[PDB]
């Protein structure tokens, strides 16, 4: 009854139910100890099915990794992409969202903290890494053109400054996530608000 | 068999040290939630009979691994402030060169930072080495932001605030060039974190107040 029950669920939910358990997994047992058997029975289904649409821990793992990666990116363009008038707002709207609850809830951080941990070791990983790291820029490498359009600024390196507030808003993130009371997610949005100023103020000069 | 010399003959303070290097070792391989006492004793290569008897038990082992690399940090840190020209910016550009060179930009060590911070939610203890040690290198950062503003002369800075977001940027930073090390150099980290105090001084420090 199990080789025709999971099947008839709908592929988006099959998939759902194998990236949720393939998180819990990731969170109890660390990338190194989660194993395609310990996914399936986090999971409820049998490896032998599982083995058909995926190769291995490492599949499984790179398909968590994109949908929680490709859901933030779906948050942070939406922002983006429904805020109006110019960089400034649309910068802030990026930052609201950033320190919303969707995205600053903890819940995921051990997950992220093993996806970190495996960048180094396994192409599967280290591949999404580098694919929404430069998805994730190349967003804010946009609004900061834009920017620097509105200032205007001579020559300014939006890929460096990019890297800048990428860092920042990372850190950020992390903090808050080790300890949640260190700074309030207005603060947060204050703090990003603050490394905005500091380029129009001049700082954009550094950045050629 | 070279607990006979490597353990046998030694001092508790470089055994501790040894014990240290192999939890370190331990959970770059295990992970935190893989890691036990029997697979740090795996890396010492001594008996794990020995090492329950000498201590209480892996968070305690993580614990004392956690503050000896974050003791290590900030020695190295307030040693850069210490010997750097009297004034406000050349410290911080001090602190900055220290926090991109070979030593604190040592990747080898990101394994043993994630496996530390994965542990902090869960265990108490870990999450207090990392509330203190986090506390101590914003301290250090607030007292030069603090030199800073007074050189300036900033009515009101909240150098707590802007310690908080620098201590975020340098993280930020270390963190992505151990998770790639060819997205920016050394040098761009500097630069970039001179860029943020020049953004302050420019007159983002009025933001520091609400």
């Amino acid at each position: 009854n199990q080789e025709v029950r999971f099947s008839r669920l709908e592929p988006e939910q099959r998939k759902a139910l194998l990236i949720e358990a393939t998180l819990a997994c990731l969170k109890r047992h660390g990338f190194q100890g989660a194993s395609v058997r310990k996914i399936c029975a986090e999971a409820g289904v049998s490896v032998g099915l599982i083995n058909h649409h995926y190769d291995g821990k490492d599949a499984l793992v790179a398909e968590a990794y994109l949908a929680v990666t490709g859901r933030v990116m779906r948050l942070l363009r939406g922002a983006i992409d429904t805020a109006p008038g110019g960089a400034r707002p649309r910068l802030s709207a990026f930052f609201e969202a950033s320190f919303s609850a969707e995205l600053l809830d903890p819940q995921l951080l051990d997950a992220w903290l093993a996806f970190w941990g495996a960048v180094g070791s396994i192409e599967a990983i280290g591949r999404v890494h580098d694919h929404s790291y430069g998805e994730y820029r190349a967003l804010l490498v946009g609004v900061l053109r834009q920017l620097a359009e509105e200032g205007g600024w001579a020559d300014f390196d939006a890929e460096l400054a990019a890297i800048s507030l990428s860092a920042l808003l990372d850190g950020l993130w992390l903090e808050s996530g080790l300890n949640p009371a260190t700074f309030t997610p207005r603060q947060g949005v204050q703090i990003c608000e603050a490394w905005v100023d500091g380029l129009e103020a001049g700082a954009h000069r550094r950045f050629r």
